[PDB]
């Protein structure tokens, strides 16, 4: 695994979100049960918990965007990237922008919304990329249809409880 220059990290273990904006592609729940699986991936091996807000400005802030979109960081049509995440820190460190020239679905016939979502939190909880080939912060979206068995690698539970530590009990 590998943690981020300087490793930044969040000093607290209680973290928000908000998911600012809904893509056209699903339904509303699949994209909630999405991001929601995406945060207990990583709830699941460390002491940091969650909660959602709906106003104002959570740590993890969620959207999906289109080419520009309010950063230095366009996206770029159909595949390739798709999706970036800041490491963790204040304002738009921390935030998560999901290419909706991406078609995101709940299976994998597009690109998975919870298996991006997965990796992207990553970025934003202190992970970058590892150079491990079964990890979820290796670079690589393979359009894995089987996410039936899907488990946090060794390796990201390592890079994650580094910066963390296991959960308390
Ligand atoms: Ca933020
Ligand atoms: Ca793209
Ligand atoms: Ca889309
Ligand atoms: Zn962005
Ligand atoms: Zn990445």
């Amino acid at each position: 695994f590998r943690t981020f220059p300087g490793i930044p990290k969040w000093r607290k273990t209680h973290l928000t979100y908000r998911i600012v904006n809904y893509t056209p592609d699903l339904p509303k729940d699949a994209v909630d049960s999405a991001v929601e699986k995406a945060l207990k991936v990583w709830e699941e091996v460390t002491p940091l918990t969650f909660s959602r807000l709906y106003e104002g400005e959570a740590d993890i802030m969620i959207s999906f965007a289109v080419r520009e979109h309010g950063d230095f960081y366009p996206f770029d049509g159909p595949g390739n990237v798709l999706a970036h995440a800041y490491a963790p820190g204040p304002g738009i460190n921390g935030d998560a922008h999901f290419d909706d020239d991406e078609q995101w679905t709940k299976d994998t016939t597009g690109t998975n919304l919870f298996l991006v979502a997965a990796h992207e939190i990553g970025h934003s909880l202190g992970l970058f990329h590892s150079a491990n080939t079964e990890a979820l912060m290796y670079p690589l979206y393979h359009s894995l249809t089987d996410l039936t068995r899907f488990r946090l690698s060794q390796d990201d539970i390592n890079g994650i409880q580094s910066l963390y530590g296991p959960p308390p009990d």
